């Protein structure tokens, strides 16, 4: 090829036209994302049962959904849990990369079929199948600056004249709210309705009738009689709308004739579905809308329309209400994706100047200016054909990937610069001679490349999702590079290149005398080739004890702007004292931390580990990066902070930490254990087995570090028993009192209405003053059979015991999530296999299961040596073949520690550690130390083999010719990756982990090999005759 | 286009005065005008 | 072995069917192109 487009420099130009259109197009389509898929897809299941305790959330609702979850495929593991507020999710987790979309249709079905099984209030309430892999774009909250409306008005007005814009607008494919719309809400009364003579099975009644609809049919439908002229529909009762009309309904006509209305026996007002979760800004009232993002949308795009249809009903709100974004994702992208083409165009001009620095002609740096670009934006098209989309990933996969784009650039130019002035050729003839010299060494390149990143592709799991985006993106930039280091290179070379004091001058003087020395070193070296030999052991070693000795993480966590604030209170908490905690909470940050706080969504009544009235959140919201200068207003030094404030606080178990990496996943951060209960022993004994566990895994302290449990203790929880021969004595249906002690406590859901051209339920519910403490049962009175009422306290017992607010099941058989992580200086796959051990001498019949990260853990982990059996051995069979030998592949094969030293040693002295980025980072370094090693070798060889010098003076004539384009090449990368080591802004510790195991790694890469390499290839050669 | 209605206006106050149940007035009033499906009936082995 | 079905296109019933299948299994009786069991599949 490059000797067919040497002459033909025209058709060269056409191709890299076509090669910069197809770029050009697919960057105006590729989806902007800031992670792509990673989490394995994961089905819920909610069901909400209002006023039920949790065992019954368990015993009708989960197990039955649980039972009839048949052959669904791809399922890898069930989980399950049933809380006291009368919600229950099932998570399926699926394989990684099942059609979510069938995968959620099937999981579906199946609960469709299982639904009139459940309950006939789970099924009112129905049952929702939602998808908890995907991760919110951003959270637009709405407050009320003027506090003149309670956050049900304001989320009532969300769900009617906010949430259909939003839903409607450019690639959002799912709009959450955290509220919920106006709910006609009956407030009972027990003292009036003891007077009355009523029950709330009356109240119900009236309700489910005198608020229906009707079909009237037609006036004059067909069938006709003969001669009718008109025809219309028929209007018959149809449903009530104002709050007063509801009063009006009759319940009761005493005997005397007066009326019974039901306003005279209840309160009523236009409440909300749920009181469970109180939402606040900043001390005042709120509620938002979770926006999501549809599959291949751009994430910059679509927030910049969101943020633009809210200022077209900016002036529509009602007065007092304002928009505020707590959580947004986008400023970090638009920052992390920015930052890495600062780096792409940072490179191309530090490649002009290094490139000046040594050729000294215009023409000579003008080759690789428009040789890097045009595969840069050809990898865009071959990474849209893939369907990839641009995020944190594959951007800081082809930051890594300039190194290589470089030097297939810088190798190619440099080669033909040295032969036009040491043979005197012309232009057009010596790109013909030089690309005689490499056009296989460069093929080979491709194939060796190729075979040392396509094995990494292949993983499984999560780390298989995220890798997989490194492999493609820098295997599709490596591949592009090759070729169009063999078709456009050589035509702009011959065309553009012409033939051939000061600084300049003085620089060119010192070179060719360093070089000079430089080919006198290794001389001295190659008599002596027996004392090197053990440096080379000496170096391998320091390679494997620092490795070992490198800590393993997943990835590092960046200033994202956004850090959330656990608040857990004692057992039984109400609502009140949490919502104390949860002010003194927000005012330390806004009284602390002015300088740095922006807003808090105080959350309350919701968290992660369980639902409650004891539990808080609060979405702290920092200002902008902008405005945080230095390391001490950053997340991990506020958090800090705040940790140590927090530890004075009584009666709370406050603690702040910030967010994941990829929130997609969870902490994913050590070792997640389930303690099933294979033997249906029941709840109560298997605590006493945890609690067995718990009290073993303290004589391990140096393996097993900071071991809590996830659910929730068991806490008191009242118990009524109707006394049922007492119940017949006095002629009372026990159906009747299951419905007014459920119904007067728990809230009953009696039927719909419609209100503004919406649907909207009707609860009834007793007042809060009348359900609040024991002495309240027997302020309740029910119908007997002759018509007198009687109390509760006639015919019920009453005690407390105790009970679990939190069941939790998983593959259908109950368990007690186990988290921890490994103690400091022990892996997690010891720690992880000592739990199996331990929980190995418990009771019979409590077997146990990995979840979560250490499922999958549990299968990686194999293919760590495997994958890298077949890269080494694939890469040694391309080397023997472009080398044509046996002996020859192992000099090439032995730089490999000599690259990953110099990773190794900066990023322990710098403190970082062996996470994805730092794994992806020794691949090019490993992979661009051999390019500069194959090359010295394939030189060597070509030497040695045509113009028979012998194999010592070989080895030192293709160490000079070669010492120019090795020190381009790392002098304009490692510049080139500087900024990335030196960044300390948004989206810095991500660069840092690339930057410094890079940086690191190619210093010692480059002055190491080019002292090894001449060794190598004497010694094989020697040693091999 | 736009057609005619004809709204019955059902006085509840008037019906529970009268001793008439509200769910005597919805039943008779549709399967009456509207016609209504009770149950299926098998005829010549096929189900209507 | 052949799967063969007396589909009823007539709505004869159930009865009639069972009483056409005994006389074209009678007619096949007299006049054997068939081996085995020759087994019907119902009750």
């Amino acid at each position: 090829m490059p000797n067919f487009f040497i002459d033909r420099p025209i058709f060269a130009w056409v191709i890299a036209i076509i090669i910069m259109l197809a770029g050009g197009l697919s960057i105006l389509k590729l989806p902007v994302a800031q992670y792509p898929t990673i989490a394995p897809p994961a089905i819920s299941i909610t069901a909400m049962y209002p006023g039920a305790d949790a065992e019954t959330v368990q015993n009708t609702v989960t197990q039955v959904i649980e039972q009839n979850m048949n052959g669904i495929d791809h399922l890898m593991y069930m989980s399950s849990n049933g809380d006291s507020t009368g919600t229950a999710t099932i998570t399926l987790t699926f394989e990684s990369g099942t059609d979510p979309d069938i995968a959620q249709v099937q999981v579906q079905n199946k609960l469709a079929l299982a639904t009139p099984l459940l309950p006939q209030e789970v099924q009112q309430q129905g049952i929702s199948v939602e998808k908890a892999s995907s991760s919110f774009l951003m959270v637009v909250g709405v407050i009320n600056t003027n506090g003149t409306m309670n956050q049900d008005d304001i989320s009532d007005y969300v769900a009617a004249n906010m949430k259909d814009p939003i839903s409607r607008t450019s690639g959002v494919g799912d709009v959450q709210l955290f509220g919920s719309q106006y709910a006609m809400r009956i407030w009972m009364d027990p003292n009036k309705l003891n007077n009355f003579q009523l029950t709330p099975v009356d109240v119900i009644s009236a309700l489910k009738a005198q608020n229906a609809q009707v079909a009237a049919g037609q006036l004059g439908g067909t069938p006709p009689v003969k001669g009718q002229q008109l025809n219309a529909s028929i209007i018959a009762q149809t449903r009530l709308t104002n709050t007063e009309e509801f009063g009006n309904i009759l319940l009761k006509v005493n005997q005397d004739g007066s009326q019974v209305r039901l306003r005279d026996v209840a309160k009523i007002e236009l409440g909300g579905e749920s009181y469970d979760v109180v939402a606040k800004f900043n001390g005042q009232p709120a509620s938002g809308l979770g926006i999501k993002l549809a599959t291949g949308a751009n994430a910059l795009d679509t927030a910049n329309a969101i943020r633009a249809e809210l200022a077209k009903m900016e002036p529509f709100f009602p007065s007092g209400m304002k928009i505020v974004y707590p959580y947004d994702t986008t400023p970090f992208v638009k920052i992390s994706i920015h930052e890495v083409v600062k780096t792409l165009v940072e490179a191309i001009i530090l490649v002009f100047l290094v490139m000046y620095l040594f050729l000294q002609n215009f023409r000579a740096t003008l080759i690789p200016t428009i040789a890097v670009p045009v595969v840069l934006l050809g990898t865009f098209a071959v990474l849209a054909a893939f369907g990839f989309s641009i995020n944190t990933l594959t951007m800081f996969g082809m930051v890594l990937a300039i190194g290589l784009l470089v030097d297939d650039a810088i190798v190619v130019v440099e080669n033909v610069e040295r032969v036009m002035a040491e043979e005197g050729l012309p232009p057009k003839e010596a790109t013909r001679k030089s690309m005689g010299q490499i056009q296989g060494a460069l093929v080979g390149i491709a194939m060796v490349l190729s075979a040392v990143f396509i094995p990494m592709a292949f993983f499984g799991g999560s780390t298989g999702a995220i890798y997989r985006q490194f492999s493609i993106t820098i295997v599709s930039a490596m591949a592009l590079s090759v070729l169009v280091a063999l078709i456009l290179t050589p035509a702009l070379c011959a065309t553009m290149l012409k033939p051939i004091t000061g600084f300049f001058g003085w620089f060119n003087r010192m070179f060719d005398k360093s070089t000079h020395h430089y080919t006198d070193s290794v001389g001295n070296i190659l008599r002596s080739t027996g004392r090197y030999l053990v440096l080379y052991l000496i170096i391998v070693v320091g390679m494997a004890w620092l490795f070992v000795r490198l800590p393993s993480s997943f990835l590092p966590d960046e200033d994202q702007g956004v850090f959330l604030s656990m608040a857990q209170l004692p057992a039984g908490a109400t609502q009140e004292r949490t919502q104390k905690v949860l002010d003194e909470m927000t005012n330390y940050y806004l009284t602390k931390e002015k300088d740095n706080v922006e807003s808090v969504f105080a959350v309350n009544g919701f968290g992660f580990a369980g639902r409650g009235q004891n539990t808080g959140i609060a979405f702290v919201s920092l200002k902008d990066w902008s405005q945080r200068p230095g390391e001490e207003n950053k997340v991990e030094a506020i958090t800090a902070r705040a940790m140590g404030y927090f530890s004075q606080i009584k009666d709370a178990m406050v603690f702040a930490f910030n967010l994941p990496a990829i929130v997609e996943l969870g902490t994913a951060t050590g070792f997640d254990f389930e303690l099933i209960d294979q033997g249906g022993l029941g709840h109560e004994k298997l605590t006493q087995a945890r609690n067995q566990l718990f009290g073993m895994v303290a004589q391990h302290p140096d393996v097993l570090t900071g071991v809590r449990p996830n659910g929730l203790e068991d806490t008191p929880q009242f118990k009524i028993d109707i006394d049922q021969e007492k119940a017949q004595a006095l002629g009372v249906s026990i159906s009747d009192i299951n419905t007014t002690l459920g119904a007067a406590w728990g809230g009953s859901y009696v039927n719909d209405f419609i209100d503004r051209g919406r649907v909207k339920k009707v609860y009834i519910m007793s007042e809060a003053k009348y359900r609040m403490l024991p002495e309240d049962i027997g302020k309740w009175y029910v119908r007997g059979s002759d018509g007198q009422m009687v109390p509760f306290s006639a015919f019920s017992t009453s005690r407390w015991e105790y009970g679990s607010p939190r069941l939790e099941r998983y593959n259908g058989l109950p368990s007690l999530e186990i988290l921890g992580q490994a103690a400091p200086g022990k892996s997690t796959g010891e720690a992880m296999a000592l739990m199996e051990e331990l929980a190995g001498k418990l009771p019979s019949g409590i077997g146990y299961d990995w979840t979560g990260m250490s499922y999958q853990e549990r299968l990686s982990g194999n293919q760590a040596p495997a994958l890298y059996a077949i890269s080494l051995i694939v890469v040694f069979l391309c080397l023997a073949a472009l080398y044509e030998s046996w002996s020859i592949p192992f000099s090439v094969m032995l730089v490999v520690p000599l690259g990953v030293v110099g990773a190794l040693l900066a990023a322990t002295f710098r403190g970082l550690t062996n996470d994805v980025y730092f794994q992806v980072g020794l691949l090019t370094t490993i992979g661009l130390s051999a390019k500069n090693a194959i090359l010295i070798v394939e030189f060597a060889k070509d030497l040695m083999e045509k113009e028979g010098k012998g194999l010592i003076e070989a080895t030192l004539e293709a160490v000079r010719m070669r010492l120019r384009p090795i020190l381009m090449t790392s002098l304009a990368f490692i510049l080139g990756v500087m900024p990335l080591v030196i960044s300390s802004g948004a989206g810095s510790g991500a660069q840092n982990a690339v930057g410094t195991g890079v940086m690191g790694g190619m210093v010692t890469a480059t002055i190491l090999a080019i002292f090894f390499v001449p060794v190598f290839f004497v010694v094989v050669r020697r040693r091999f005759s």
